[PDB]
């Protein structure tokens, strides 16, 4: 007999947030120390991410058969629509921002309406990409540079930069990049003649990608067999999400040099206590760095397992408390719509939790937003050069 | 006995939308030539915009009373969740975007579900802005100049702007401007210097203000008491919406050159001609330019007037083609919830409409979306220098 339900919704691109979503609930139902004497059940809906209305429908389905909490992993489009039936109908959301087709993330820059108590709580870190990018161009001492970004990349994600260089008197230039790009530089050199080719040769010398790693490698490649750049070049392309693989290829692919800066994650280092945080036990797919799996993780499938982990740990508290309420089944837009009177002291006692787990410590600030992140800066073969997150800043001189 | 009811949702900052919507249903049940033996009634919701649960909530209650279209007048943050109300419903969604605080438009980037039938008409014309702002610096010879823009506009409006700009090497800087402008402009003197000064002030020299009225007029006296511009300064004001009483102020506020580029509709000059469309007559209150209401009216209350008309006559037009569908009463995410059997007859009816009224011709292309604009450019006294519209592009040289 379960009293411990939650529910999720993801969007039909992430089904490796459902594998670990299960995984992760199976971890914790096999932990005794965690909920002794509960087990986890769940509810799980796919949605069109891009049809919020169709997100709204099959949350508060979800709702109708009664949850304490709602997990969702999705995009931009559909996230305003499920904060507001969240707080609409006092259920704690805990929200997993995917980016589109792995295009550096922005903020959703939601406006959402403040009047009401906010049951959203933000899993994945403040997006800091125009912070990072600015040190690092800065520690370089650029001048002049072309931010090329692809065809998903939301530009309002470097506004405060391009404020910043252009207060700094920097020749910035922009350029989206799209996502066919043989035909954009072959266009290039039918149209462009030698003064031309060798001022545009020139601004390619410095260059930003703000772009999926499947993008940049076949930009970097079209533009090195066309010879646009030499061995004289130098990009930074930053992105929370590169892969070892991606990293690697990067590197095979270009010419001069290339600073990579992706998101990394502080986890132990003793084989031990890889697959273990305090006595919960890790399913090896997921924490052993030698696995297919676990190398082939999104960075969502790594916030997913411990916002699991959270939960859990809020749902033990809870009760150990003796101040659980039992879920509710709720109605949408109906006459007598009510939201759930467990919701505020269950969003606050979610508010309140940490855990340690795949991304390193997961817990909330006060504006309900997880503050944790780490990047570290690759440089070329290729080595770690530093070390960046938002308390302590640049670490190690590149 | 109605069999012609139809819904709105307004943002709570749209009370003129609402006035002249019902002014509009008012004069159509006035005019015998169309819709001979019908009135018009409907029901209206006002809505917090940026609350998308909400504005669905409350449309889905207007569709549960029974209606024939839904015509909104809101922000892009609930855009999305009532379009993808209106495709799962088959009720036609008559969309005029409205603008936060007078701020220029930007496209709401919805990236909505294609897979489902589209049943919103956008009623207000494509956002042109990035294409006329080229057209004139080009005329202007301009190579140097930066972008001022207030703290609610979204600069993915501006970013096919900025390549073009960067394509051919031009230096622009951009620069977001603080609702406190005198903070601003006071750090700037005190953090300053001489040399660091003459070069801010070579960088004013030429600008273009992609904000909002109330904000130019207050940031132009502003860097005119502090001389940071000077007689040769020329700076251009770009936003569909600056009414004539803000256009005086903008150039009794400024020295120098300005520019100011706004849209403009184009009605029929005859006084009597003015109030009337054919046998339609429109009340004095909107369309003799002398009545202070006229004057103080806001774009999208154009708009709203025009909507009215077109469904109206589509209204007509089924009945007269003896092809009606009774209205239904709908219920939103319930078991057997169903979308209403008229629905697609009447959005084609809708979306082949046409009529002619305060913006000039209202009509929908093949993409959904009312394809007409005019934009004028005012340019310092002050006179009309120049007129843009995308089919026949700059005319008037400037
Ligand atoms: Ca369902
Ligand atoms: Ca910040
Ligand atoms: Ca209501
Ligand atoms: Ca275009």
């Amino acid at each position: 007999d379960s009293i411990i339900h939650i529910g999720a919704i993801f969007d039909e691109s992430a089904k490796k947030d459902d594998e670990v979503f299960r995984t992760a609930v199976g971890d914790l139902n096999q932990n005794e120390e965690i909920l002794q004497t509960e087990k986890i059940t769940f509810s799980v809906t796919f949605v069109d991410g891009n049809n919020p209305f169709q997100a709204v429908q099959e949350a508060c389905e979800l709702m109708n058969q009664g949850i304490l909490a709602l997990v969702s992993s999705i995009g931009c489009t559909s996230a305003g629509s499920l904060q507001s039936l969240a707080d609409a109908m006092h259920i704690p959301h805990l929200f997993i921002q995917r980016s589109t087709a792995g295009t550096p993330r922005s903020g959703c820059g939601l406006t959402r309406s403040n009047r009401n108590d906010d049951y959203t709580l933000s899993v994945r870190p403040p997006v800091y990409l125009h912070d990072v990018i600015l040190r690092v161009v800065t520690e370089y001492a650029w001048q002049k540079f072309i931010i090329f970004y692809d065809s998903e990349y939301d530009i309002r994600g470097i506004q405060e930069f391009l404020d910043k260089v252009s207060q700094q008197g920097m020749d910035v230039a922009l350029q989206k990049v799209e996502n066919n790009i043989n035909k954009m530089i072959t266009t290039l050199f039918d149209t462009m003649r030698i003064e031309e080719l060798n001022r545009y040769r020139d601004t390619l010398r410095r260059a930003i990608l703000v772009m999926n790693p499947a993008t940049a490698k076949s930009f970097i490649t079209e533009v090195v067999e066309t010879n646009l750049v030499a061995f004289d070049c130098h990009w930074i392309i930053i992105n929370e999400e590169i892969n070892d693989v991606d990293v690697q290829e990067l590197v095979r692919r270009s010419i001069g040099r290339l600073t990579i800066i992706r998101q990394t994650f502080p986890v132990p280092q003793n084989i031990s206590q890889r697959c273990f945080r305090g006595n919960h036990r890790i399913s090896s797919t997921l924490c052993d760095p030698k696995d297919p799996f676990a190398q082939n993780m999104e960075i969502s499938n790594l916030y997913i397992y411990d916002t699991v982990l959270l939960l859990a740990n809020a749902f033990h508290k809870k009760l150990e408390d003796r101040k659980w309420h039992s879920m509710a089944s709720l109605s949408c837009i109906r006459k007598n719509s009510k939201p759930w009177q467990g919701g505020r002291s269950m969003l606050e006692t979610i508010k309140k939790g940490g855990v340690s787990g795949l991304t390193g410590e997961l817990e909330f600030g006060e504006n309900g937003g997880n503050p944790n992140v780490h990047f570290e800066i690759l440089g070329t073969g290729v080595r770690k050069l530093g070390c960046w997150n938002p308390v302590t800043g640049l670490n190690g001189s590149l």
